[PDB]
């Protein structure tokens, strides 16, 4: 299992500088891996984040939101498309980057829908993703879905809707992604999603009620954490946490990030670092006992 | 206090017959109050209103969201102005209704903004709010702004920025209103928002995490009502859940309704109105012990 | 299932006055279903339970915690034989009932030791307990262990204790019965135990931290409830609850009842009739949205 | 605030060599203080204490529990003078370590009590307390009582019945101790308490609901640092952890210490150091959002 970090942590725009410096105070502040939040896999420099990843010997993965231009739940055959290619661009960054899982909001845009997912939608986005993790199984890469909340998707809010999704697919590399923020909103409680997703849990973000400091919000954790132990998940678990002290110029409107979480990232990534893995040491214990 | 029942629970269209229905069925259920929901205000027929209320023995409140061309936080006068003629409107419904409450998102468009909010903008809010309380204050009627999350406004997203919103205004019919679904996401926990803004806080919705039937979710209604408990809260406390079958399409996607959490909201009604009141019943007991 | 409720909210001495008057609270509270503490069973009057029982049309149930003179975890084989001989004849008593559920801490005292448990004494609790088990077999009675907190057994404090315990006895009609008050101390966390215990889980009481009301303390019951609905849980489900306005001679010294937790049992009856079927008829409601 | 450790974490024996090894892994443990249990403090080795806290930097705490020979809530005064004596006896010894803080069940035996607490009995409670408070205020030295639960005493259950004591002796150095082990069974909360007792509130005894690892068991953690936060706390808080794994040899029998909890006291010790710490920074963020 490998602890992560979000990328919004440090910075908002991913240049050279943006992946260097991220990768530096996620390994200082005592994670093994950061995931970088490719949201135009076009233009990340991949050479300067393999030199990056090397010298601070950490590990890496990508998440991505699709938009209104690149929704693979769209009806407009072209607009699939577009979402199915950036999808594309986004494992193959992976690839060279040597890295084994992609996830986070691909199978549909990552909005506020004003209209439920239509029939002849949700058939495109299954397609499309099928497509994707096809292709990605051919390169060694694992597809997540990340469950998210109503107000970020109309398709797939709770991990129960997940599993219809996937049972129609049925592909091996591809998998459930939770984030106990979303988990918040929508599940009836934290352990029953972890419980029925078992099989194809793969990836797990770690995030407090209102995006900020852990245990400083509503989030059940101590459910949570005691679940994923029941059930031996042994994927990557990342925090992600999001402030307007850091500011991604898409991505940070999408979120409806307005408010002030915390101004000193430093504090927020060792704290976090050190809230997972004492939780995680705290749980395996729970099985001797 | 009055406990009371939204209206959206029962129909989607408050017509003559909704009307009659909405007000029938709360009162079946238990409930002292129906909230009706005033987005159209100038079609509302209150002559039928005031008729089942008295039928029934029932009181009653009104809430509304405002949308982007009423929308009060804008920079555009024109948009701004039609807002306030809107709240205005709503406000002559209720003093004819003879009730006394007023709330809802009337400081904004209830929406997913893809911006922060502008000091131009709050300004507006601001002196439009103010007016507005000035006009019901006249009428002897409340008006509670309603803190919500950040997908639904870029205004109040806490019980202190309503606080801080408040104590700039200065007035004496200005109040809160904090709703346990929105508390769940943006609040430290149940019981801080609730001693912080003990002085002003007025109206209270009560639903779970998921907007389904109440303990089936990750709200932590023990501390919520226990901290009400503590500062001796006795204004309203309304129940509210939404169907997509029930609510019109308009109002069900901008709440991004994609799910349906009950069938039967005669069932729903019934068991909401006992755990509010089975819930205030218990609580008045830790003090005695 | 069915909904019971503990005989101490009524009265501590069940003479044949208090056996009558415990129905008949219990019918009019809400309940299916009276749980009879027979402390001592030789001389519980069993006419007067089977007639009231007919009256008010309701089930009953019979639990007891053995004494030092009881002790089936003595070392010493006459205190061993005195105990089974009061487990046998509780049993006796429930088969004149027609009832088909004893439990409560059978395999000990209910005491707080002041020594741990011996190989030898615990040698003694399984044999004792598996002829009891056997004879209520034949009987068509269950019997089922209550897993109580540290300060009132040495023996069965957590719910894999108790598994481990069956399994060496590998009788069909012994299970476990696990209380909400007891698990709030000694287990992880309120949905373990219960998927844990699945199969043998037969018996449940419903407790609150302090065993006062349900809901004025500590106890995660919608964790405990959902995890009941995960597995299917159909035994009974029994309030339990304790305070000195009722007081039995001995158990209410041996549970340590000092302080007041409520005057009106009548209220506190009704009020924990509806929680327990309200948060029941919520669960169900999990399963299809 | 100092953050400490208690010596059962560490050794049931306080021999000279218990007394540096208690001293020495509280200090590796990452901990500002330790708390000895002074069962015994006649025979209590003061001189190797005081070079053992000199030579690893540390400050010090003590507690006991009185027993049936030191009752100072017994109606027989030779019972409630021998107890007296046992108090005044560790008061010296922490005025010869130059610590600040005595506390612990000394207002009664800590026992399960098979009896309520008698007028006469609290009367003669109350007047030794008090005296051993004055002699205590002399040498500058707070005393501040456990709450603890039904079955280690009849006296003090819930931190409100503390404050009714103290309110009575009136003595500006006596204050309330809270245990969150003690609180998760009798109190309605884990804020109500600290804000009912903010003034008093003097010592914290940090506790799983079964004494293992932090974050393992049913204690609402996340409540009890919030409202610490809340009225601005800046006494001692200590961790307090029991196993089977190190006993000692009366007390570890009162306390009901059956099941081995942990093993490596060392992972324990800097988990929970770590888990105290790492709440306290996060809660002070709480105030800044
Ligand atoms: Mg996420
Ligand atoms: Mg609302
Ligand atoms: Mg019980
Ligand atoms: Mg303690």
């Amino acid at each position: 299992m490998k602890i992560g970090c979000h990328g919004l942590v440090w910075t908002g725009h991913f240049d050279a500088e943006g992946i260097r410096y991220s990768v530096q105070k996620t390994r200082e502040a005592g994670f093994d891996l950061v995931e970088f939040p490719l949201m135009d896999p076009f233009s990340f420099d991949v050479q300067t984040a393999k030199s990056a990843l090397a010298e601070h010997g950490l590990a890496a993965s990508a998440s991505l939101g699709l938009s209104d231009a690149t929704d693979v739940s769209s009806e407009d055959p072209a607009v699939v498309k577009a979402g199915e290619e950036l999808l594309n661009r986004a494992v193959d960054v992976l690839a060279e980057l040597g890295a084994t899982d992609f996830c986070g909001v691909i199978y549909s845009a990552m909005k506020k829908y004003m209209e439920p997912a239509t029939a002849a939608g949700l058939a495109n986005s299954k397609a499309a993703v099928g497509r994707v993790a096809d292709r990605a199984s051919d390169l060694g890469i694992n597809v997540s879905l990340e469950v998210v909340n109503r107000y970020e998707t109309n398709v797939l809010n709770t991990g129960r809707q997940a599993l219809a999704y996937l049972e129609e697919l049925n592909r091996p590399n591809l998998g459930i992604h939770l984030d106990t923020y979303h988990m918040n909103i929508e599940e009836s409680d934290m352990f029953s999603p972890i419980l029925d997703t078992a099989e194809a849990l793969r990836y797990v973000h770690i995030g407090e009620s209102h995006r900020g400091y852990l245990g400083t919000g509503s989030v059940d954790f101590d459910t949570f954490f005691k679940a994923l132990g029941r059930i031996g998940y042994d994927g990557p678990v990342v925090f992600e946490s999001f402030s307007s002290s850091v500011v991604a110029p898409d991505l940070s409107r999408m979120l409806g990030i307005w408010r002030n979480l915390w101004a000193d990232n430093e504090e927020l990534g060792a704290h976090a670092n050190a809230f997972i893995r004492d939780k995680l040491t705290a749980i395996k214990t729970i099985e001797l006992h």
